[PDB]
């Protein structure tokens, strides 16, 4: 019987920050456990699910925050690509595949299916650049979002195997959360409440909003900015919750080296360990690491190439040096100017 | 028999759908007729009694889904639900148009019989229209060859349904079922209609001195031209002159205005504001919202031009941080929220007891 609170503990132990998308997530899978509990609540009334939208730069754990979810959750659940779906009549996998992989982590029943979770990544790639119709039906952007119009509310749908049978599935109590790195979204946001002047005289002209980042633009995010990017009006309403990620900043990437239970840092201390060698970072050392990975505008991800570049050469003669006790690292060898420090 | 007449068949669906009267009206008739089809099986008299096909045309959440599931309720002949999107032409993987009589003879229980009487709700029809350039030089499969497929199977046709799919999979003789009977109601959102209407109805001029009309800008709203919608405007949107044909009675739809939003509130017998009132319940705190607050929300979601689906958004929005800390914090008995807590300036208010 977890509560917000517990499952919001539980998820800042792999992930740090974004608090303003796990109390989005912490109270949906509540609600959820709650209808799952009680379907007719004794009382003649219907309840229903509000889909999830995450709307975050690459990078900045999306992906992460399902995974660990996953963990504390104790209903089938699984992940999709978005990209591979393709409408129906042509080749490739229709939007029902997403049902189909559910049922992999549910011993394939029908039962403990309809109460599952689905989550679907990479959801702005499937968009109409165009914003209108073309002049073919397009089949990975606007064909698969028709598609899933009708599939995110109901709509019984086949099961085909792994041999016709095609068992049908409820999808009506199957909450759907949704996500994907919006790129060039935050520019939409700011050119609905960026200029409404005109340019010549006789025109009140408005001051242009201080540099302001990403995450700030996106906070203002509504469904009409969301329908000039791409997505019809259909799509959005299935989508009535709205959240929004923060772009790491050089003290977030700190924080993520040590706070995180599966920090890069940890598990190579792990990795040495292994073999009978311990390993320490230095607080400076982990400052210039972050500050490097910004600088080149890697991200996140970019945190695990730095870090391996600095002990390529550690490591390759770790094992096979003897009598060594621990290895320092200090900001002097994350630019590579001094080698790391080894005692024996 | 005891026939349900069609004012009492109306009063239940508004239980369920509210601000709808010009769909209501035509659902209750033609579920009436089909009744009375039923009864003279035979057709004692030399005419022989036909059936007339619904279409449904209205913007994103103005209950044209809503409406079918809520008269399957009273429907006692087997009623089937099918998207129009996964349908293909035939001969490809995509599920052929044949399966929406096989999903139907399920509901009945593998009885023919039931199913040559039965309605069927083909929701997301839109989707399958002929893109631009109608002409469609290319082959199209879940487009055009849907509609045409469909000519046949809703005009009335013997479809040889495939035996499997719940039943012995072996080859054998396949079952026979005839469309001639089955009521089939289109329904869906035509997006840009709209605009398609108003260039035939509303007279457009270029630009001169004489002989020229400005149209300002300030003209009627979309939901006038959908009112006076025909069939010559469906044409161009990309539906083929035969496929229209088939569907006689067109019902349009209304968009919600701020009024109607407050009425789905309440009155629905499945209400938004019920529904998130249950789900305190079950925790042990009641929750209640003011009339006040009822309007705030009503009258934002009508900006998010997503329909009544807004309101779920809304109403959420504004609870995300009761639900967050309410089931952590004790000796909590009922929750207030007014109009200062709709726009976020004051937190929603809580009284321990
Ligand atoms: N806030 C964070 N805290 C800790 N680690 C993070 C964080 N964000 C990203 N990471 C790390 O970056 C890795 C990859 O990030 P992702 O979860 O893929 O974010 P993403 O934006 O969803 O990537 P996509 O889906 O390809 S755009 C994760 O496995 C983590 O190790
Ligand atoms: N007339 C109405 N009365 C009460 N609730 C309504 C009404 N119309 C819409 N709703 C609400 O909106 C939800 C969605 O209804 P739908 O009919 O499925 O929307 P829709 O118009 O069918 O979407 P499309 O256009 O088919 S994609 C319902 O479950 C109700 O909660
Ligand atoms: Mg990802
Ligand atoms: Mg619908």
């Amino acid at each position: 019987l977890p509560t917000p609170h517990e499952i919001r503990n539980h998820l800042d132990d792999y992930v740090i920050g974004q608090e303003q998308a796990k109390k989005v997530l912490a109270v949906a899978v509540y609600n959820h456990y709650k209808r799952l509990r009680n379907g007719d609540t004794s009382n003649g009334v219907e309840l229903g699910k509000s889909n999830i939208l995450l709307i975050g730069p690459t990078g900045s754990g999306k992906t992460l925050l399902a995974e660990t979810l996953a963990r504390l959750l104790d209903v089938p659940f699984t992940m999709a690509d978005a990209t591979t779906l393709t409408e129906a009549g042509y080749v490739g996998e229709d939007v029902e595949n997403i049902i189909q992989k559910l049922l992999q982590k549910c011993d394939y029943d029908v039962q403990k299916a309809q109460r599952g979770i689905v989550y679907i990544d990479e959801i702005d790639k499937i968009s109409r650049k165009s914003d209108n119709p073309s002049i073919t039906r397009d089949v990975s952007g606007e064909g698969v979002q028709q598609a899933l119009l009708k599939l995110i509310e109901g709509t019984v749908a086949a099961v085909p195997p792994q041999q016709q049978e095609f068992l049908q599935v409820d999808t009506s109590k199957i909450l759907f959360i949704c996500g994907g790195a919006f790129a060039g979204l935050d520019k939409v946001i700011s050119h609905r409440v960026e200029t409404g002047s005109g340019i010549g005289f006789g025109a009140t002209v408005k001051a242009k909003s201080d540099k302001a980042s990403e995450g700030e633009l996106l906070a203002q995010v509504e469904p009409e900015d969301l329908i000039k990017f791409g997505l019809i009006p259909e799509f959005i309403g299935r989508l009535p919750v709205v959240a929004t990620l923060n772009e790491l900043s050089e003290e977030a990437l700190i924080q993520i080296l040590k706070e995180p239970k599966n920090a890069l840092t940890k598990q190579y201390q792990a990795l040495f360990n292994l073999e009978g060698v311990d390993l320490e970072f230095r607080d400076e050392a982990l400052d210039a690491i972050a500050k490097k990975a910004m600088a080149r505008k890697t991200g996140a991800r970019g945190l695990r190439s730095i870090v391996e570049a600095a002990l390529l050469d550690t490591m390759y003669d770790l094992p096979s040096m003897e009598d060594v006790e621990k290895v320092v690292i200090d900001e002097s060898v994350i630019d590579g100017q001094s080698e790391p420090l080894l005692i024996y």
